[PDB]
């Protein structure tokens, strides 16, 4: 057997299909077993739709064995573009081994691993091309867009294998796929996952600014198009036109940064804002809200 072959055969059975059908449409993907008890964790792309139109969607999960289950919900975050799904008194479950996306190197070589059984299912090959990589998502549903920081690889990532894993050649989860490749990284996946396990919710934090990006020579960055009455960064004195260089501990090359950074802050503490405004530096301070306040 191949060295792919070998990687690809020992974690078959932590992949997923994930189906959703209503009597008018019917949508898949992959997803992985992260957690003996049953849970699921895929991307929020794969289930979104169902997330928004309960009443109407039934999901089930199937396995490489063929088995065919119910599938819950337990919560799912548009913002990493990350669900976890839970399937209930199901026996001997191949748990996948999550490994540690922070001791990930570029060129280390990688599997995109979708659902063994899924219609259109793919398993590619490929390197890691860059690490904390911001990349705009659109949103499925009615759920917002969003920007993660992604590892990016050169495996191609298809409707056959998003929602599923990123393996290494330990056989371990480094990422999920998203929906020229990028996978959500396992670190920040096994953040989210805790949190909705627990509470059904993640809260991220919130300035209130809405930027375009900018390039050239006087300031490069993210550009501010909107600031929120009653916000964060109006309290904190950002304008319109300002030009953001930095947030928090970051500095944000563009748009893309400026979202990712956003999601960096502490919630409730004064952080500095660097910004370039009528070609002066100017640094502000802004305390960043919860986006959920009754979940904080």
């Amino acid at each position: 057997a191949g060295r792919f072959t070998k990687v690809a055969a020992a974690v078959a059975d932590s992949v997923v299909t994930i189906e959703s059908v209503s009597d008018q449409e019917g949508m898949q993907g992959s997803g992985v077993i992260v957690d003996g008890r049953g849970y699921i964790v895929t991307n929020n792309h794969v289930i979104s739709e169902a997330a928004n139109n309960p009443s109407q969607f039934k999901t089930t999960v199937v396995f490489n064995d063929g088995k065919e289950v119910p599938a819950n919900l337990v919560g799912r975050d548009p913002k990493t573009d990350l669900a976890v799904l839970k399937v209930d008194n199901v026996d001997n479950l191949t748990v996948a081994r999550l490994g540690d996306s922070s001791k990930v190197r570029v060129g280390d070589e990688v599997l995109a691993v979708g659902a063994p059984l899924g219609l259109r299912s793919t398993v590619t090959q490929g390197i890691v091309s860059a690490l904390h990589r911001p990349v705009p998502l659109s949103g499925e549903g009615s759920d917002t867009d969003t920007v993660i920081d992604a590892i990016q690889t050169d495996a191609s990532i298809n409707h056959g294998n998003s929602g599923g894993p990123l393996i290494d050649m330990d056989a371990q989860v480094i990422g999920i796929n998203t929906a020229l490749g990028f996978a959500i990284p396992v670190n920040e996946m096994k953040l989210v996952a805790n949190s909705l396990i627990k509470d059904g919710k993640i809260v991220h934090p919130t300035l209130g600014i809405s930027t375009r990006s900018v390039s050239n020579a006087i300031a490069s960055g993210a550009q501010v198009a909107n600031v929120k009455a009653g916000s964060p960064a109006q309290k904190g004195g950002i304008l319109e036109n300002d030009v953001i260089v930095k947030v928090g501990n970051r500095a944000v090359a563009d748009s893309d940064e400026f979202v990712v950074a956003v999601r960096q802050l502490a919630i409730g503490q004064d952080a500095p804002i660097e910004v370039v405004r009528e070609g002066r530096h100017v640094t502000l301070t802004v305390k960043p809200d919860p986006d959920s306040t009754l979940e904080h």
